[PDB]
C-alpha cells in the first residue's frame, strides 16, 4: 500500500490497560500470542529499537531475525552484532517503511512521523510505577479498529487495535 517514495513509519508495541510497556529491564508478562503478531507485522520490514530495548531481547533473538535491526545509541562504541547502531532518528527512519519497536523513549521520539500504530493492550492490572517504560499517549487525531477480547493459552486475555492518521 505504500508508494516506494515515501516514508510510513509505524509504532509496535504491547501494553497493560495502564500503559506500563516495561518494568526492570524487560515486558512483565509472557503473551506468545503477540510475539506471533509481532513477528507478522515486522518480519522482513526495517525496524528501530532503543538501546535500552536492545539489551532487553532474548539473546535467542538478538537481533531479531529476519528484520533489518537499528539501534538508537549515543554511545559510539555500543557493541551491538547483527545490528546497526546510528546516532540520530534521521538515520534511522530512511526505509520506505519502518517499525519502531519500542522502548518508552524511542516511541515519544518517532511518534510525531508515525501513520500507524498497532497496539496489543494485554488485560493485565499492573499499576504504573516508579521507573515503568510507559506507551506513548494517542490524540484525537488517531483513529482506527479495536478487536475483540480473546483469552491466551494461558487465559491472559488480550486485544488488538489499529490505529491510523493521516
Ligand atoms: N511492551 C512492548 O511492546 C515493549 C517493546 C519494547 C521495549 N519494551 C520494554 O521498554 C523498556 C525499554 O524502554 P526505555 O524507554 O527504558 O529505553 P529505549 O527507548 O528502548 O532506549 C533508550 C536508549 O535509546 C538511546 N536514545 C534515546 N533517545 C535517543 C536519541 N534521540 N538519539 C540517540 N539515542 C537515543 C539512548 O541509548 P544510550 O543510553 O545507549 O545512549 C537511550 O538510553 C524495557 O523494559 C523493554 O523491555 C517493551
Ligand atoms: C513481543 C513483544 C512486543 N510486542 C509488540 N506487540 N510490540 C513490540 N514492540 C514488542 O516488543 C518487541 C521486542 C521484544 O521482542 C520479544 C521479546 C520477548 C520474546 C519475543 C520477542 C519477539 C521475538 S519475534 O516473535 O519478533 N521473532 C522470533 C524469531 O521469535
Amino acid at each position: 500500500l505504500v508508494p516506494r517514495g515515501s516514508h510510513m513509519v509505524g509504532l509496535i508495541w504491547a501494553q497493560a490497560t495502564s500503559g506500563v510497556i516495561g518494568r526492570g529491564g524487560d515486558i512483565p508478562w509472557r503473551l506468545p500470542e503477540d510475539q506471533a503478531h509481532f513477528r507478522e507485522i515486522t518480519m522482513g520490514h526495517t525496524i528501530v529499537m532503543g538501546r535500552r530495548t536492545w539489551d532487553s531481547l532474548p539473546a535467542k533473538v538478538r537481533p531479531l531475525p529476519g528484520r533489518r535491526n537499528v539501534v538508537l545509541s549515543r554511545q559510539a562504541d555500543f557493541m551491538a552484532s547483527g545490528a546497526e547502531v546510528v546516532g540520530s532518528l534521521e538515520e534511522a527512519l530512511t526505509s520506505p517503511e519502518t517499525w519502531v519497536i519500542g522502548g518508552g523513549q524511542v516511541y515519544a521520539l518517532a511518534l510525531p512521523y508515525a501513520t500507524r500504530c498497532e497496539v496489543t493492550e494485554v488485560d493485565i492490572g499492573l499499576p504504573r510505577e516508579a521507573g515503568d517504560a510507559l506507551a506513548p499517549v494517542l490524540d484525537e487525531t488517531w483513529r482506527g479498529e479495536t478487536g475483540e477480547w480473546r483469552f491466551s493459552r494461558s487465559g491472559l486475555r488480550y486485544r488488538l487495535y489499529s490505529y491510523h492518521r493521516s
